[PDB]
């Protein structure tokens, strides 16, 4: 009986790589395996592989509000007694937040983090990391989300995953907080090394970002002068960016 559960599992798993391409047959899964894990007679192997069935129809069973149910009483069998937890944890994270409740969503973001740190999954760290980053900005914690938003962007740089557009524009945008905070030697950097990655319709206006931030860099910098009372290397310099700007 093993040899055809395991089959018909990964029959179900390769059918969920697909007018609507969808659903069609997907519940097989429910079936065909609770037919056999029913009777499973330690004995607590059952509740592993119960969990990870729940976890897959939990998360199969979002396309509605019912998946919520599931995926509750999976981790609560997991509690009561190795990484799945994390796993599922972060998608209620994210549900409620949909659901625009984030005062509790964080509770579940927040948790996660904690138990990766104490108690020791390194694909998946990051994921967390990055939302959490971004609830931060709706409670405009300011100093909290600017640091989150750098860490991510540097632990990304190890992976060899790189893209034309994400670091573009997230890093282009960063430079903003500093400038804020007259860091004049700091926020030189950010523009910098965002221009040399991008280097590397969508195609053509995503550039048009990147012009504004060196105009506002520019300037900044010089009116910073007139709080008092041979320069104009760095007038020449925004006019070369502002034929590109328009």
């Amino acid at each position: 009986p093993w040899a055809e559960v395991c089959e018909k599992f990964q029959a179900a798993l390769a059918l969920s790589r697909v007018p609507y391409k969808s659903k069609y047959s997907a519940r097989a899964l429910l079936e065909e395996v609770k037919a056999l894990l029913g009777p499973a007679p330690p004995v607590a192997q059952r509740a592993v592989r119960l969990a990870v069935i729940e976890f897959h129809l939990g998360v199969n069973h979002i396309d509605l509000s019912a998946g919520e149910e599931h995926l509750v009483k999976c981790l609560r069998l997991l509690r009561r007694y190795i990484s799945l937890c994390i796993q599922a944890q972060n998608n209620l994270g994210i549900l409620w937040s949909e659901r625009e409740e984030i005062e509790t969503a964080q509770a579940y973001l927040e948790s996660s983090e904690a138990l990766y740190n104490q108690y020791m999954f390194e694909k998946v760290y990051t994921h967390n990391l990055y939302y959490l980053a971004q609830v931060y900005q709706h409670l405009e914690m300011f100093e909290k989300a600017a640091h989150y938003c750098h860490s991510t962007l540097k632990r990304q740089l190890e992976h060899n995953a790189y893209h034309p557009i994400e670091w573009a524009i997230n890093a282009a945008t960063l430079s903003q907080f500093y400038i804020n905070k007259l860091c004049f030697m700091e926020a030189r950097h950010c523009l910098s090394a965002a221009n040399v990655i991008f280097g590397q319709e969508l195609y053509h206006q995503r550039k048009g970002e990147i012009a504004r931030c060196w105009i506002k860099y520019c300037l900044t910098l010089m009116q910073n002068a007139q709080l008092s009372m041979f320069e104009e290397a760095r007038e020449l310099f925004l006019l070369g960016q502002h034929y590109v700007f328009e």
